[PDB]
């Protein structure tokens, strides 16, 4: 297996690169529940990049799949909650596309560790 600290260095850089694709900063912080009062009704597990950074430092991500699972939640939650003809829905589609390539490259670096 691998050493913890270089893996976490790689996840930190990967998280920064995914945030870079969210040019609108739509997903930087939790969805404001005080402004979306019905959000938790059908979104079981909210996720966002700030929570992911906290989970990263809290060792919730010890393999690439758990990291990618929470990124996929950011995307899938947004596709689920929002109608297809919204800015939010299209932002999540774009993040899924642009983020997918970021993750493939980062995983190949992890797979060399
Ligand atoms: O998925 C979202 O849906 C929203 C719906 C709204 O009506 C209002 C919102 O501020 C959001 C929102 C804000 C930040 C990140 C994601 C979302």
């Amino acid at each position: 297996e691998m050493q913890l600290t270089p893996f976490l260095i790689l996840l930190r850089k990967t998280l920064e690169q995914l945030q870079e694709k969210d040019t609108g900063n739509i997903f930087s912080e939790p969805v404001p529940l005080s402004e979306v009062p019905d959000y938790l009704d059908h979104i079981k597990k909210p996720m966002d990049f700030f929570t992911m950074k906290q989970n990263l430092e809290a060792y919730r991500y010890l393999n690439f799949d758990d990291f990618e699972e929470d990124f996929n939640l950011i995307v899938s939650n947004c596709l689920k909650y929002n109608a297809k003809d919204t800015i939010f829905y299209r932002a999540a589609v774009r993040l899924r596309e642009q983020g997918g390539a970021v993750l493939r490259q980062a995983r190949r670096q992890a797979e060399k560790m």
